[PDB]
């Protein structure tokens, strides 16, 4: 049904950044054969395609790499998705603010530390997402900092 899917990272104050291992597979989990879309930054700081996964790339800027598609639209991007149930956007906060408004699901990570930036996560109102799940996980030896999963969808 083409729903639209935010999944991000965001520490206190909403803070996001690009560059802790559970949240890895969290997102590795959530996004295995979606098709994912994400900006220009975000594709320069992964470097390689996401393996199994149909990579999209959304900028004004020219294409620089053929193993993945390339749009300059947001709907350009999401036809590039095709029939699927469920496109992952993965990131930018320009790209995260460009799909809030068609996505009804939300994934987040919840991390318990302090970051110095201002990317921020889009405000969502509390009054039309509705919190659905929710998994606390305290610090252990291979993550530094506890956090917290949740998923909410739009009421
Ligand atoms: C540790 C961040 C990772 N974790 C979740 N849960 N969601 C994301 N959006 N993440 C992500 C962030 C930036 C880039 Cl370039 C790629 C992935």
């Amino acid at each position: 049904s083409h729903m639209i899917s935010l999944i991000a990272a965001l520490a206190v104050d909403r803070v996001i950044g690009m560059e802790l291992p559970a949240d890895l597979a969290w997102f590795k989990r959530n996004t295995l054969n979606k098709p994912v879309i994400m900006g220009r930054h975000t594709w320069e700081s992964i470097g390689r395609p996401l393996p199994g996964r149909k990579n999209i790339i959304l900028s004004s800027q020219p294409g620089t790499d053929d193993r993945v598609t390339w749009v300059k639209s947001v709907d350009e991007a999401i036809a590039a998705c095709g029939d699927v149930p469920e496109i992952m956007v993965i990131g930018g906060g320009r790209v995260y603010e460009q799909f809030l408004p068609k996505a009804q699901k939300l994934y987040l990570t919840h991390i318990d530390a302090e970051v110095e930036g201002d990317t921020h996560f889009p405000d969502y109102e509390p009054d039309d997402w509705e919190s659905v799940f929710s998994e606390f996980h305290d610090a252990d030896a291979q993550n530094s900092h506890s956090y917290c999963f949740e998923i909410l969808e739009r009421r």
